[PDB]
């Protein structure tokens, strides 16, 4: 149900080993976590006994991957907030596009 | 020092009258051309992107657009109703 | 060794059914074509044999795509023009996100 | 009624320098703003992108920008090594 994918715009790649932290709504509530692939894909955040609605942010950590890639960051992570299964269950992908002084993200949704 | 600009990328325009609040801080709404002046460590700008598009019809899938970032700046974000990309200009 | 993968950020979805077409320089020679799957996606496109090193445009069909959907257009078309397998053979993945007023294009190369 | 402006997003600055071709043109070379002004159916706005990393030493994956659409409009393009955006503002 919760799916992120990260590209990295500097080195022409996956984003890989990014942090990806996703929180809702109570103050902001830890909900699940991980870090993308080699493909730069994160499957198995979540569960859809566990994704009900709310209002979820999910921030994926720029600025350690920069840092490890040796690049300067300008931003402290690249964020997502969004209200999720209000008029139904769904299922979210968040695409992200990386750049040091840059991002874009986009939500594919699915019934 | 710190400027906003917001572009709406469906209607090829900029975004006029969006709700800004700078965090660490500075708030503002977007003028006709979709700036933001004079609103002046780690800074939030968040930008209601959720009632731009609501006041077109549109429904959106952000909340609102936020960005975060270390510190003249100009920051930039470019709307779509499922996507947003922003720019840091320094 | 060429994929192509598209989304939509005005409907939150992949875009299904658009035109592909590479082309080779010469001017600009027809190379291969095809259409997107229901997941925005276009593999099949060329083989390693037919991929030899040059330049190559991909011109990606928006226009036709935004007004089946009903909406206007601003482009033409999203391409993307590159210089491939100068240094060896690599594969090639174009990731482009749409709008009617922009358009956005990421390369990831694969040894 | 065209303007071009070029944006860097390795650095988060505008790219200086950058030349600019118009079809249909007008041409130019952007400036210190990374603007280009005065360049004045279907027009082509082809950047020399692939100039502009080789002078920074950066290699770079398209040998330009070209943006085709139909016909005052800015066409910005936000570029990386291996990515480019752009938008139309009218
Ligand atoms: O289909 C995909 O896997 C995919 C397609 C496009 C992107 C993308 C492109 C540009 C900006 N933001 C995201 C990311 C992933
Ligand atoms: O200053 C501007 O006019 C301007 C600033 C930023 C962008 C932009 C942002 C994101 C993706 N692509 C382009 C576009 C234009
Ligand atoms: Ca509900
Ligand atoms: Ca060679």
């Amino acid at each position: 149900p919760l799916m992120v994918k990260v590209l990295d715009a500097v080195r022409g790649s996956p984003a890989i080993n990014v942090a990806v932290h996703v929180f809702r709504k109570a103050t902001w509530e830890p909900f699940a976590s991980g870090k993308t692939s080699e493909s730069g894909e994160l499957h198995g955040l979540t569960t859809e006994e566990e994704f009900v609605e709310g209002i979820y942010k999910v921030e994926i950590d720029t600025k350690s991957y920069w840092k490890a890639l040796g690049i300067s960051p300008f931003h402290e992570h690249a964020e997502v907030v969004f209200t999720a299964n209000d008029s139904g269950p769904r299922r979210y992908t968040i695409a992200a596009l990386l750049s040091p002084y840059s991002y874009s993200t986009t939500a594919v949704v699915t019934n």
